[PDB]
């Protein structure tokens, strides 16, 4: 039973959540749900990044105060993430008392430890700098400790060779942010308090739970808890250099690892407003469900930093072929005979213990795939099993055994076997498709657990069910694109 704290980058409170942002939150959510399925203590945390010029600029545009805007933005963001079933344990804000206190604490410790330097610059003004260069050797060692992604470890080497420089962490009024203690008119640069927002969001969660020990257990220097940050390749510098150094210099633990992902493209190109491929998360949900996108992204994700392409044409074909025709089909083609011919009761023995064992034996490799973030590999393995299950059903041909008087026992054995194979597949896909999983659990009259597959459902009553998942079509994609054009 590990203790894990997982975060997603904090979205700026200056715009709506789009499909690009969703790649990150969905990737993290699938991993998080799998970790919870394996029994670990997981804390999935996020928050809105509500300070700085990005927010100040937007607030000005629509003539509204930052506090009012960030409030509305926070609500809109959370509604969208909830719509995609991103299971955060806490979604907070960088503009909070928790973040202010922790930002002041870390700043005070850095200054006291001699890592803060002061210098004037050009109109003139005194600024405060973080002495990142004094952490080079430690960062080098940490970088080479076999944790980071190869592509990331290599990118950092380029940065180390270019030489680390002191970082300007102060900004002058007027600025929407936290005031620097003992420095009138000076504010902390947004990127200084933003990552501290991870800590602020966790402190908020601990305080809400009335938990007075967890914060220190997770952030103290010799913590045995694991800390992971899911981020895009454009903010790796802040998370791999500035951030770990800020923590080191203030007596806090550094990240256990950074999980970096690439960018989402649509139809092979960067999202385009004029073409209707710049799609907002809220707009997507008006046309499709969350599971469809979660599945598509997951099928293409890996442990590398490669870009992920949402080919709209391929989207419809893949969702129907895999979810509808392979997985769900396994249940619908066997459930009829069971509910009508056997009052929903499954057979008392496995018709083919061998085949079932093949399915449960795959748990090791599939679980390792979810764990290592090789999502594409996990999906390929799962669909390979689905093909196997559907082939079994074809060979046994229940529709033939159905019209053969006196073969009821054989029929129930065949169809129950298929439903049990479906049970295993839905368990492996549970981290990916939260809603379909709930519908499957209602049908099976069972909660799906990772170890539960070792015990197939025998002499078990299943419920009748309406379509678990309907096919989607290109007309819906056309509507989505047209709607997206109209919003621009
Ligand atoms: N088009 C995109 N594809 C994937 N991630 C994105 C995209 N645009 C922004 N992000 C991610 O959103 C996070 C900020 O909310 C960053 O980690 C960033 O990399
Ligand atoms: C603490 S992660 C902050 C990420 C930043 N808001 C970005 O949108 O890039």
């Amino acid at each position: 039973a590990k203790k894990i704290l997982v975060t997603c980058a904090l979205p700026y409170a200056n715009g709506s959540i789009h499909l690009g942002h969703m790649l990150e939150h969905i990737q993290a959510d699938v991993w998080v749900r799998y970790q919870r399925m394996r029994g670990h203590e997981v804390n999935f945390i996020c928050a809105d990044d509500a300070h700085g010029t990005p927010i100040m600029l937007k607030a000005q545009q629509l003539g509204i105060t930052p506090e009012q805007m960030i409030g509305e933005m926070s609500q809109e963001h959370q509604t969208d993430f909830a719509g995609f079933n991103i299971s955060y344990d806490n979604y907070h804000s960088t503009h909070s008392e928790e973040n202010r206190q922790l930002s002041e604490l870390i700043y005070s410790r850095l200054k006291e430890n001699g890592f803060i330097k002061n210098r004037t610059i050009s109109r003139d003004s005194e600024h405060f700098f973080f002495d990142l260069p004094s952490f080079s050797e430690m960062l080098q060692a940490w970088t080479r400790s076999g944790a980071l992604q190869e592509q990331v470890a290599n990118k950092m080497q380029e940065w180390f060779e270019s030489g680390l420089q002191q970082w300007d962490i102060s900004r002058d009024a007027p600025y929407f942010g936290f005031e620097i203690p003992n420095a009138p008119g000076k504010y902390f640069y947004v990127w200084l308090d933003a990552p501290i927002g991870y800590m602020g969001s966790f402190k908020n969660l601990c305080d809400k739970r009335g938990d007075s020990v967890s914060f220190d257990e997770y952030w103290k220097k010799d913590s045995t808890a694991e800390l992971y940050h899911f981020i895009g390749k454009d903010i790796v510098y802040f998370h791999s250099l500035f951030w770990p150094a800020m923590l080191e210099g203030s007596n806090f633990r550094k990240p256990s690892n950074l999980f970096v992902h690439g960018y989402v493209t649509v139809n092979g190109a960067k999202m385009s407003k004029s073409r209707g491929t710049f799609i907002k998360a809220s707009t997507w949900l008006n046309h499709f469900d969350a599971d469809s996108l979660r599945y598509y992204y997951t099928a293409k994700l890996s442990s590398r930093i490669d870009d992920i392409d949402l080919n709209l044409e391929d989207f419809v074909q893949r969702v129907n072929a895999d979810i509808v025709n392979k997985v769900v089909n396994l249940a619908s083609r066997n459930a009829g005979f069971i509910n009508k011919r056997f009052d929903g009761v499954l057979a008392s023995e496995l018709a083919d213990p061998q085949l079932y064992k093949t399915f449960t034996d795959a748990a090791e490799v599939i679980g390792e795939a979810w764990e290592s973030r090789e999502f594409g590999k996990a999906v390929r393995e799962i669909m390979a099993l689905a093909d196997l299950a559907n082939r079994y059903v074809d060979e046994q041909a229940p529709w033939v055994v159905a019209k053969q008087e006196g073969r009821d026992a054989d029929l129930q054995a065949i169809c129950s076997m298929g439903i049990n194979l479906f049970r295993v597949l839905m368990t492996y896909l549970k981290p990916v498709l939260p809603k379909l999983t709930e519908r499957a659990e209602a049908f099976l009259n069972t909660e799906l657990t990772w170890d539960g597959i070792q015990q197939p459902l025998l002499g078990h009553k299943v419920n009748p069910f309406k379509a678990l998942y309907n096919r989607i079509d290109m007309r819906q994609v056309e509507a989505l694109v047209e709607a997206s054009k109209e919003e621009v």
